[PDB]
């Protein structure tokens, strides 16, 4: 399948190239797979969803996104038409408050939650969990994404903002998830991507176009937005059956784009997310 005039981070993920702007697929688009975006909720009326997002959980009075970003982030996994897993089912656990915050006790009550409510869901394909949040390190925030990915769910967490090494930030420095980082549509890291050897892979997180809340779109950057290109990417390869929520990662890794970004740190991996469709 192909969609023409795609956001650049869409066509980025099936390109060899940067600098095209269609988006190259297989049409499974991950039906059947699920993803669950830990973060500020989701506005599931939005059309672009189209009925395939729904809130399970949240911590607050609420399960409203009033912020916007877990909104734009559940885009990027499974939008219509920002989205790289087009069919897949989305699911919103509320740990931020609308102004984007979240103690890290509910980050991690909320990570042992998708744990268990994937058994509640129907997922043949299998499950992913987007986690577009973090803060400084904390082992027990790392053991939770550690659960996580134990039980059965393909974990891609932000390398983080900072423009440091992503070994100071939790849940990106636990090593058994799938930690991303942010490139620009030039193929340079981003300029506030943050680094080191936990990274696993780059995602498209410099100008971002994705849904947003009251209905609208916008576009926006950060390791935020790269995480759902990855997380929307192993659903969409786990319904083609190429691989399952324990090996996505290090598939993704072994079948990305190679040595096509700058500015990568010496021992940071060069490593571009890649359906190779």
């Amino acid at each position: 399948a192909a969609q023409t005039n795609a956001p650049w981070g869409l066509a980025r993920i099936s390109s060899t190239s940067p600098g095209t702007s269609t988006y190259y697929y297989d049409e499974s688009a991950g039906q059947g797979s699920c993803v669950y975006v830990i973060d500020t909720g989701i506005e599931a009326s939005h059309p672009e969803f189209e009925g395939r997002a729904q809130m399970v959980k949240t911590y607050y009075y609420s399960s409203r996104d009033g912020n916007g970003h877990g909104t734009h982030c559940a885009g990027t996994v499974g939008s219509r038409t920002y989205g790289v897993a087009k069919k897949t089912q989305l699911f919103g656990v509320k740990v931020l408050d609308d102004n984007g915050s979240g103690q890290y006790s509910t980050i991690i009550a909320g990570m042992d939650f998708v744990a268990s409510d994937k058994n509640n869901r129907n997922c043949p394909k299998g499950v992913v969990a987007s986690l577009s949040l973090g803060g400084g390190y904390s082992s027990s925030v790392n053991s939770a994404a550690a659960r996580l990915q134990s039980s059965g769910v393909m974990v891609a967490v932000a390398a983080g903002n900072n423009n440091a090494d992503a070994r100071n930030y939790s849940p990106a420095s636990e090593p058994s998830v799938c930690t991303v980082g942010a490139s620009d549509r030039y193929d340079r890291r981003s300029s506030f991507s943050n680094y080191g050897s936990v990274l696993d892979i780059f995602g498209p997180g410099t100008d971002i176009l994705s849904t947003w809340i009251g209905g609208s779109t916008r576009s926006i950057s950060g390791t935020s937005m790269a995480t759902p290109h990855v997380a929307g990417l192993a659903a969409y390869l786990m319904t083609l059956g190429k691989t399952t929520a324990a090996s996505a990662c290090r598939y993704i890794a072994d079948t990305a784009n190679k040595g096509d970004l700058s500015n990568i740190p010496f021992g940071t991996v060069n490593l571009l997310a890649y359906n190779n469709y």
